[PDB]
Formats: structure tokens, sequence, C-alpha cells
């Protein structure tokens, strides 16, 4: 279970990573997360500081990725994972959206074929120090 930085992930692969949750949104169809580890990926959407919701507390530019959670992942996380929380995602599917941008997918896997998972990581865990350090670099710049 090797972890990657979000700058290293590519479409149509499985990957595992740590990240901070910037935005959550649940609907009747799925649960959506937007996460970042404060590393840039050329295939991420460029978040605009001009038209983005004033609510957006994350970085701008190509620094965050949308994660779509379905079925058991949706039911588990939709009233659990909060904005600002840290997460570790394991063996998540990556793909391209209709517009060409990279996204992560946690799809229904009742047979535990792919050992997908997402879990909350306490903010004190040392595994998050690099995220925190890059956020410091980002904010300071």
């Amino acid at each position: 279970d090797s972890f990657s930085l979000l700058s290293q992930i590519t479409p149509h692969q499985r990957c595992s990573f740590y990240a901070q949750v910037i935005k959550t949104w649940y609907s009747d169809k799925n649960f959506t997360l937007y996460v970042t580890d404060y590393t840039e990926n050329e295939l991420f959407f460029p978040m605009s500081p001009y038209t983005s919701s004033s609510r957006w507390r994350g970085p701008f530019g190509r620094f965050s990725i949308r994660c779509i959670l379905w079925d058991e992942h949706d039911f588990y996380c939709r009233n659990y994972i909060k904005e600002g929380d840290y997460v570790v995602m394991k063996n998540v599917r990556t793909k391209i959206d209709h517009l060409g941008y990279l996204e992560c997918i946690l799809h229904g896997d009742s047979a535990k074929r792919y050992n997908m998972s997402i879990e909350k990581v306490d903010s004190e865990e040392p595994e998050l120090n690099e995220i925190k350090s890059r956020k410091r670099l980002y904010v300071q710049n």
C-alpha cells in the first residue's frame, strides 16, 4: 500500500494518499469531497479566486481534486467527514471527467474486491506534517 502525492497521481490507476478535506457536498445520488495535499497536478481543475464561492477555504489553481463516493462510501461518510478534516484514501479509482479533468472515485464494492477505503486521520498524526508544511508555504509564499 504505497502512498502517492496528489501531484503524482494519473488517470485510470489505483492510488492511495493523505489529504485535507476542503469542501463536502452530499446529494441524493452520492457524496462528493474536494481534497488537497497542497501539491499541484496538471490535470486538476484550476480553482478560480475570482468566481469561486467565498466559502472555499482551500488553495486556488490546480491543487485540489474532486472525489465521488457512492453506495457504502456515501452512506458511511456523508454525515461523518467534515470540511477541514484530514483523510487517508486507499486504492481509490482515478479517471477523467467529461471535460478532461482528473477525479477520484469510490464506487460500490460490496465484495471487497479492491480494498478501497477512506478514513479520518486525527490532525495530530505525524503523517500529515508534509501537508501542513506545504500549506504553510502556500499561505506564506
